């Protein structure tokens, strides 16, 4: 089950980031859609269900492909995305 099944609600997530420090670099949208919500601290966020966190966003970066990139054990990742998606960016 999800680390933080408070956190399972793609609005809940969504939510989190209406102070966001970078809107335009990288969309509050994209970052919730992909399992992330903000920590409130600088631009650190954490997805719901692996507990991994993310900091340090460069702008263009797919939140999806960092999730993969860095957490790609994640099972929400894995429901969501798919197997050969997580194999293509490894
Ligand atoms: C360029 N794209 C971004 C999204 C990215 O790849 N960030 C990475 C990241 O955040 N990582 C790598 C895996 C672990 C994670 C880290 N999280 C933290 C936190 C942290 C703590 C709580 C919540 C979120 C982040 C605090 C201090 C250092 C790191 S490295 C690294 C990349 C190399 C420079 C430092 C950050
Ligand atoms: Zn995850």
């Amino acid at each position: 089950g999800p680390a933080f099944p408070g956190m399972g609600s793609e609005e809940l997530r969504l939510a989190s980031f209406y102070d966001w420090p970078l809107t335009a670099e990288v969309p509050p949208e994209l970052l919730a859609a992909a399992g992330f919500f903000h920590t409130g601290h600088q631009d650190k966020v954490r997805c719901f269900f692996c507990y991994g966190g993310l900091q340090s966003w460069k702008r263009g970066d797919d939140p999806w492909t960092e999730h993969a990139k860095w957490f790609p054990g994640c099972q929400f990742l894995l429901r969501s995305k798919g197997q050969e998606y997580i194999n293509n960016i490894h």
